[PDB]
């Protein structure tokens, strides 16, 4: 069946570049800003739209080795952004996959709403823990605060 998991999180940041940045850019970002949460970024195949493919590694000591992500939706005017996990991790013969939705809305002050859903869908009598979630919106919170820092130091990386 399937688990809904939705959080909201802020930025000082506005959507568009956080977009561009955080999400477009993720490959090359997470890595240099990150590296003590993601160790590579590898891109399998495909050009960046639905179905790309690629492997997050993570630092030694972690509790998974990789997982592979492919994207699913990228919408540029809405600052939408879908993606699964799809192999590794988590994913075996309890977890076939985790369908994340992320939407990005610029507020008045120019900062930017997180909108994100998760979606775990489990293969037989399994259930979705507290624990597991929570430790995946610790990890989107801390690459968002990395690449938030990063934007803030360098005004003239993607304008
Ligand atoms: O989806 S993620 O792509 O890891 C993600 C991406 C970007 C920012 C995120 C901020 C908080 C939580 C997340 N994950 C999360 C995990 C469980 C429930 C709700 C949100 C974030
Ligand atoms: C939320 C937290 O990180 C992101 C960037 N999305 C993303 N990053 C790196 N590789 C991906 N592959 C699919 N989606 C990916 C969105």
């Amino acid at each position: 069946g399937v688990f809904n998991y939705e959080t909201e999180t802020t930025s000082v940041i506005p959507a568009a570049r956080l977009f561009k940045a955080f999400i477009l850019d993720g490959d090359n970002l997470f890595p240099k800003v990150a590296p003590q949460a993601i160790s590579s970024v590898e891109n399998i195949e495909g050009n960046g739209g639905p179905g790309t493919i690629k492997k997050i590694s993570f630092p030694e000591g972690f509790p998974f080795k990789y997982v592979k992500d492919r994207v699913d939706e990228v919408d540029h005017t809405n600052f939408k952004y879908n993606y699964s996990v799809i192999e590794g991790g988590p994913i075996g013969d309890t977890l076939e996959k985790i369908s994340n939705e992320i939407k990005i809305v610029a507020t008045p002050d120019g900062g930017s709403i997180l909108k994100i859903s998760n979606k775990y869908h489990t293969k037989g009598d399994h259930e979705v823990k507290a624990e597991q979630v929570k430790a995946s919106k610790e990890m989107g919170e801390t690459l968002l605060r990395a690449v938030e820092s990063y934007l803030l130091a360098h005004s003239d990386a993607y304008n």
